[PDB]
C-alpha cells in the first residue's frame, strides 16, 4: 500500500509541524550534522531545512514554497490542513469510497469553501488604525516574545503608513525597502527609518572621512612577472602604481569619495584610497551590493574607465557610528528609493533569526491586508464557519459525495482542535463550544490563546486576512489531492 | 519457464501503466537516486525514465517509441492492450493450445480488427468546429486541470485554425510551430500567437535598446601570450580590441542590432556590443538557436567573416517586458516562418510539466484528426464495437483459431474494463451494461468518467482520431506477438 | 486468502483423481505407514484411504461418501466437475464477482442442468438385451482387463436376469445377493450362481462328512477350578463332557449335522463334533454368519437351549471340492433367499480386488438402469449436450449471472477434455471437434477411449446410466457451493 | 519524550556546575584528548570548553555566553537555577 505509505509520511510531516500552529507554538529543534543548531517556530523554516527522504513528503517542500511565494504566511495552516484532509480521506478509503470520488468531493466542497470565505469575510479600509494594528498583531504572533509585541506593531504600521509609495493605490511596501539594522544585544526599538542602507562593516582606515554631507556616492564591483634588471621589480611596481593613480584620479575628476566594492582589497590599496579620504567596503554580496545601488544611485560600473560625474550617486549623509558593541557604517540619505535589507536585531541570535521571520511576515500580512482589502476572522473563526457553512451544503446535497464534503469540513475543523491544543485548553470541549456558539448566529467567536480563553476575536484584535487562508485551503487542498492521486513508487532513470 | 517470465514482467509493467488511462488517471511519482521527482501521468514518461532490468520488459521502450513516433498518442493504450492480450495468451498455453497457432490467431484478428475500426469510425470535416473541439478536449483530457479544459481546448482550436498553413490540404501544424512561453505562476491565459521566438534570458546590459522597430536582426553561433616589454601586453590588448572593432564594424556594416548567441559572452564583451547598442543572448541551444534562424531569417553564419546584408533578417518589434517574475525578451514579429518552442506556463513546476505534456498531446491529436479526418467514439466505446464484430467473427470461423480470436476479444475488452476502474465503477457491471448497449444496435455508448456513469459518448464530447486507436491496436499486436516469439533468456557476447 | 487454501487443497485432490477418469485410467498407489500397497483406479478407494490434514478437502470425504450411497458410481466425475467448478469460480472471483452472486448462479445453473439431462436423455426398457449389456460395459469399464470384458458383462446381465426377484417391478438386486468366491488365480469364469453362501475356510475333521444331502443345516453364535481330592479334577473333566454331551444331544434330536459358528473351537470340541459327523465352521464375521443365517434359514440362535427342529434350516447339498490350491466348504443349496458375499476371483491380489470393485460397479449401475429406466449417452457426450444447451440459457440470460453460468458450462465441458487426455488424444481439439458435432444437431457422438477416436457412443455401447449423471452434477454442485461458502480457517475448542 | 529528554540533559549540566558556586565551590577539571589539563571553578570556563553533543543542552552555551555579554557574573547562577526551575 504505497499510498497508504505516502499517507503515513504526510501524516507525520502535518503531526510535526502541528505543534507549532498558534501564538503559543511550542518552537522546534533544528539540528544538523555540522553541529548548527536553529530554534525556530515557523512553519517555513521547519519544512525547508529538515530531511526527507521520502519523495511524496519531499512533495510537501513545493507545496510550502508556492505557499511562501503567493501568499508568504499561512504554511504551517496549509499543512496541518493537508494532514487532516488525508486522515479523513484515508478514512474515506477504508470505508470503501473510491479515491477518486474522494477528490471530485475535495475539488466541489473547497470551491464553495473558497465561496463561503468570499461571503463571511468582513471588509477594511486602509485608514482605520487600529483594524490594521490587529491585523499586524495577530500575523506578528507567533514567534516575538510577548512584552514587545505592541512596540513591534506599532513600528510595522508606521513604517507602512510612512513609506506607502502611493503606486496607484497599491502600495509597493516591498520587504527590501524598510530599514532595520542587525546586531546582538540592545533592543528592537533600532528598527527606526534610516534612509539608506546601514552595511555590517567596519571602516578599513581609522583616518578615512567617517563624515560627508552630501557625499558623491560612487558604487563597484571590480577588485580594487619576469626580472631581468636589478630595478626592472622596481619599475614594474612604478607602472602598477601609476596606473593605479590613474584610474583613482580619473575616478576623483567624477568627484566619487565614497564606495562600496563588491570584493576585497589590500593594505595599501586601502591605504592609498584613505590617502585622498575614500570610503570602501568589501565583499559586499550580489543583492545587497544591488539595493545599495538602487538607493544610493550610482549605478554599477563593472567597466570604471567610462565612468562619468552623470553616474555618480549622492547622499546626504555617511557616519560611523558606535551603537553596540560591533562598529558600522551608519549610511542615512540614501534619497533616491526606499530600499533596505531584512536584518534586525535582538538578544540572542535566536531571538535575531525569530524576530526577523517575525517581522517578515509582519509586513507581508499587512501588505496582503492593504491589497486585498478584506480580512477574516482568525483563531479558528473562519475555520468553524467554513465547516457549518459546508456542512449545510452537505445536507443540501446527496450521495457518496456528502461524505466527501462532511470529511473536508472535519478536517477544516481539525486546525481550531489544534490551535486550542497547542494552548492548553482541551480540545474538544472547546471545539463544541465554538460549534454551539457559531450555531448561534454569531461569526467571530474564536479561540485566543494569549488569555486562554474562547471570545469575540474582533474585540480582542485576533484577525487575519482573508487572502491568506484562501491560499492556505487552495494549498491544502493542492497538496491532499496530488498525495492521493499517487498509486505506487517506482525507481526513475537518472538523468545522465 | 523464460516465457513466462517475460510474460511477468509484461504483466508488470502493463499493471504499472494500467491505473494512468483515463481522465482520472491516478498519476505516477518517477523518483531517481538524484533525488528529482517528477509527478507524470502520461504514459510516455512512465515507460520512457523508468528502471528495466528485464530485457523482455526493456522491448516496451521500443515499443512505446515507436507508437510515439507513428501517432504520438496512445501508448498507455497500447500497453494495456499489450497487458492483455498476454494475459489471455497466457491462459491459452495454460490449456494447451501451442504459441504459434495464438501468434496466428491473433494477426488475422487484429486485421479484421483494422478492417471494422475502419468501417464503425464516423468521419468529419475540417469545417465543424464543435467536433474539432471535442476530439482536441478527449485528447487534453487526462493531465490538465478540471478548470482549464475548455480554456486550454479553445486556444488549441484558435492556434490550429490561425497558423493553419494550407500545404495542398496538409496543414503542417508541428509541435513547433505555435507560440507559447514557459514560465513559473499566473496562468494558461498566456499561450497566445507572439509572432516570435521568445527566449527566456534577460538583456546583458540595461542601456541596451530594449524597443527595436523593424530590427535588423542576426543570428550568429561564435563564441563572442608571451610578454617581453612592459608595454607588450598592452600592445596585444590593443590589437584585440581593434580586432574586434573590425569584426563588429563589418558586422555594423551590414547594419545587424539584435543577435541571439548560440554561446557564452564576457562582461567586455557585452560592454562593447552595448556600446554601439546590440542585443546579445547566449547559451542558446541547438534547436531553439536554428528555431530562431528560421523565424528571424537570418541564416546560421559560423564563418562570420563572409556576413554581408542579405544575410541579415528582419523582426517586427523587439521587446523586453516584465510579465510575471522572471524578466525575459518577448521578441515578437519574426514574420518569415511559424516557428516555436514547447514552453508552457502554469502553477508550480510539476504543473508545469503536466500541461506542457497535456498541450503537445492536444496538438498531436487535433493534426491527426485533420489530416486523416476519421474519429472514433472513445471512452472504450470503440474497444467494445471491435470486440464485438470479431466475437461474430469468431462464431464464424470454425477450429482453434475461434479461442484465439476470442481472447483477442477479451484483451481488447479489457480497456474498457480499466477504464471503468480508474473512473471508481464498478468493472464487470458496466462492462455487461456497454456489451449489453452494444448489442442493441447502437455504437456510441461508452464511459465518461468526468460524469462517472455511462453515457453516449458522441454528446458527451468524448471522441478520439481513429489513427490513433489503430496504432494503439497495431503497437499493441506486435508487443504480444514479439514477446510471445521468445523462448530463453541466453548470456550475448558484448561488443567489444 | 484461505477461501483461495481451501480451493487450492480440493484443486490438489481433483488433479489426483482427474488422471482415473476413464476407461484407461492411469492407476494410482495407495502406500501407508505400515507398508500395505494396494493398487486402485475407482475414485472411491483413494477418496477413502487417503490422507487428508487439510479440513476443506476433508469434506470431500462426506461428499464422496453421499455420492456412493446414493448412486454408487460417479465419484470420480463428482469430484472432478468440483475440481472445475472450483477452477472457474477461482478466476470469477479473480474478476471482481462476489462469491454468492457465484453460488446463486450456479444453483440456477444446476436447476437447468438437471433439467436438460433430463430431456436428452433416451429411455430404456428392461427387456432390450443390447442396452443393457452396453450399460454394463460402461460401467464395468475402468477397471477390468481388456480380455474379460464381454464375459464379466454377459455374466452381470445373466445374473441381474435370473435372480430378478419382481418386488412389484423394483427388482431387489442387491450386492450382497450374486454368488461368488475369491481365490488366487484360475479366472473369472467362476462367477456363476451357486445358490448359497460359500465360506472360506477347511472342514476342521477329516472325517467329517464333507458330502450331506438334504442336509439339516443349523447356525450358532456361541463359543463352541478348585481341586481338593485327586480325582476332583477328574470328575470335573466329566461333568464338562456330561453337559457338552446333553446340549449336543438336544442339539441332534432337533437333527442339525451342519453348523457355521461365529467364534472359535478347541481340538477336543471339533473332535467330538466329527464324532457324530457335525460341520463347523469358526471366526464368521457378523456380516456373513447374518447373510448364513438368512440363505440357510436357521435362525441364529444365541441362547441354544431353546433350539428345536423348528428352529433349523435346511440346504439342498453341502460339498467340499479342491477347486483350485485352497480348501473350500462350496455351500450349495440355499434355497430360502438369494445372499451371497462380494467376494471375487482373479490372478492376483491387486486383480483380484480390481476385479471385485468392477463388479459391484457393474451391479449397481445395471440395477440403477434397471430401476429409473432411463440412460444418457456417456464418454463425455451428455456433458457437452448439457454444455451447449447451458450456453443456449446463457444466452437467453442478461447480467452477472451469465458469466457464473458460462462458468458451470466450461466447468462441465471439463470432463470430456480429461476423458480425451486419459486417452491419449489431444484436449483441445477432441472437444472443439466434440463442440461442432453437437452444433450440427447430433447428439450421440463423444469419446472412445478403447478405440482411441471420436464416434457416435450408441452404435459404440457407450452408455451410463442417467441417475449416475444426475447424482454426479449434484454432488459436484454442493461440493463446490460449500467449499466457496467459508471464509476462514480458526482453531476449535476439542470435546472433552 | 524528547522533551524530557532535552530536561534531562539540562539536568545533568545543573548538576555538574552545582558543585562549583560558592566560596568553597569544588573545583572542576577539563581534560581534552590531546590530554592538556586546566582546572578552573568559575562556570564560565566550565560552560564554555565542555564536550555537549545533545544540542538542547548545547543551548546553555548561548545562554551563558549572553549571561557573561551583559553582566560579567553569574553563570553559575544562572545555570544552577535553569536545573531547579526545569526540576519544577
Ligand atoms: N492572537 C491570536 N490568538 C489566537 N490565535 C491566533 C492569534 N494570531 C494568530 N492566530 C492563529 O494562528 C494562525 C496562523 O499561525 P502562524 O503560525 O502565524 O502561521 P504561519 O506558521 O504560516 O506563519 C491563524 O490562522 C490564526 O488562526
Ligand atoms: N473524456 C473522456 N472520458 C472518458 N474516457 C476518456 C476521455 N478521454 C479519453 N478517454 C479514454 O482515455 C484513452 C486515452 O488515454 P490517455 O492516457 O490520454 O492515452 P496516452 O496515455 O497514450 O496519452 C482513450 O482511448 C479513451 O478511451
Ligand atoms: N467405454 C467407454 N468409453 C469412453 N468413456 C467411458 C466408457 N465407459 C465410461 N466412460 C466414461 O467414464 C465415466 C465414468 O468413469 P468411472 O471411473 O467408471 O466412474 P467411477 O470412478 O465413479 O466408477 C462416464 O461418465 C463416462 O463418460
Ligand atoms: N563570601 C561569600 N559567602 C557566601 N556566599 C557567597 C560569598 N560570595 C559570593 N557568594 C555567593 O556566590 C554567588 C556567586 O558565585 P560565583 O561562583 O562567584 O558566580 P560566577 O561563577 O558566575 O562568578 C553569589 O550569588 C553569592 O550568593
Ligand atoms: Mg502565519
Ligand atoms: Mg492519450
Ligand atoms: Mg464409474
Ligand atoms: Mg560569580
Amino acid at each position: 500500500d504505497a499510498r497508504k505509505n505516502n499517507i503515513a509520511a504526510a501524516r507525520a510531516i502535518a503531526d510535526m509541524v502541528k505543534t507549532t500552529l498558534g501564538p503559543r507554538g511550542m518552537n522546534k529543534m533544528l539540528v544538523n550534522s555540522l553541529g548548527d543548531v536553529t530554534i525556530t517556530n515557523d512553519g517555513a523554516t521547519i519544512l525547508e531545512e529538515m530531511d526527507i527522504e521520502h519523495p511524496a513528503a519531499k512533495m510537501l517542500k513545493e507545496v510550502a514554497k508556492a505557499q511562501e511565494e503567493e501568499a508568504g504566511d499561512g504554511t504551517t495552516t496549509a499543512v496541518v490542513l493537508a494532514g487532516a484532509l488525508l486522515e479523513e480521506a484515508e478514512k474515506l478509503i477504508e470505508q470503501g469510497i473510491h479515491p477518486t470520488t474522494i477528490i471530485k468531493g475535495y475539488r466541489k466542497a473547497v470551491d464553495k469553501a473558497l465561496e463561503v470565505l468570499e461571503e463571511v469575510a468582513i471588509p477594511v479600509d486602509p485608514d482605520d488604525e487600529e483594524t490594521l494594528k490587529a491585523v499586524a498583531r495577530t500575523a506578528m504572533t507567533g514567534k516575538a516574545s510577548e512584552e514587545n509585541r505592541e512596540e513591534i506593531a506599532d513600528l510595522v504600521v508606521e513604517a507602512v503608513l510612512s513609506l506607502a509609495e502611493d503606486g496607484g493605490g497599491k502600495y509597493r511596501v516591498d520587504l527590501d525597502n524598510i530599514k532595520i539594522e542587525k546586531q546582538t544585544g540592545g533592543g528592537a526599538s533600532d528598527t527606526e527609518l534610516i534612509e539608506g542602507v546601514v552595511l555590517d562593516k567596519e571602516p578599513v582606515h581609522e583616518d578615512m572621512p567617517k563624515k560627508l554631507e552630501n557625499a558623491k556616492v560612487a558604487v563597484l564591483d571590480a577588485p580594487i612577472i619576469s626580472i631581468s634588471s636589478p630595478e626592472q621589480f622596481q619599475a614594474f611596481l612604478d607602472q602598477e602604481e601609476k596606473q593605479l593613480r590613474e584610474m583613482v584620479d580619473k575616478i576623483v575628476d567624477t568627484g566619487a569619495n565614497v564606495v562600496f566594492c563588491e570584493k576585497g582589497i589590500d593594505d595599501q590599496v586601502e591605504h592609498m584610497l584613505a590617502k585622498k579620504g575614500i570610503l570602501a567596503v568589501r565583499r559586499v554580496k550580489k543583492d545587497d551590493l544591488e539595493k545599495i545601488a538602487k538607493a544610493t544611485g550610482a549605478r554599477v560600473v563593472s567597466n570604471i574607465d567610462e565612468l562619468t560625474p552623470e553616474d555618480l550617486g549622492h547622499a546626504g549623509l555617511v557616519e560611523q557610528r558606535k551603537k553596540g558593541e560591533d562598529r558600522m557604517v551608519f549610511v542615512s540619505g540614501c534619497k533616491n528609493e526606499p530600499v533596505a535589507t531584512i536584518l534586525i536585531r535582538a538578544a540572542t541570535e535566536h531571538v535575531v533569526e525569530e524576530l526577523e521571520r517575525a517581522i517578515d511576515d509582519a509586513l507581508n500580512a499587512v501588505k496582503a491586508a492593504i491589497k486585498d482589502g478584506k480580512v477574516v476572522p482568525g483563531g479558528g473563526a473562519a475555520e468553524v464557519a467554513v465547516a457549518r457553512k459546508l456542512r449545510e451544503y452537505a445536507k443540501s446535497l446527496s450521495g457518496k459525495e456528502q461524505l466527501a464534503i462532511e470529511a473536508f469540513a472535519d478536517a477544516l475543523e481539525e486546525i481550531p482542535r489544534t490551535l486550542a491544543e497547542n494552548a492548553g485548553l482541551d480540545p474538544i470541549d472547546t471545539l463544541v463550544q465554538l460549534r454551539a456558539a457559531h450555531e448561534e448566529g454569531d461569526k467571530n467567536i474564536g479561540i485566543d490563546c494569549l488569555t486562554g480563553e474562547v471570545a469575540d476575536m474582533l474585540e480582542a484584535g485576533v484577525i487575519d486576512p482573508a487572502a491568506v487562508k484562501k491560499q492556505a485551503i487552495k494549498s491544502a487542498t493542492e497538496a491532499a489531492t496530488m498525495i492521493l492521486r499517487i498509486d505506487d513508487i517506482i525507481p526513475a532513470k537518472a538523468p545522465t
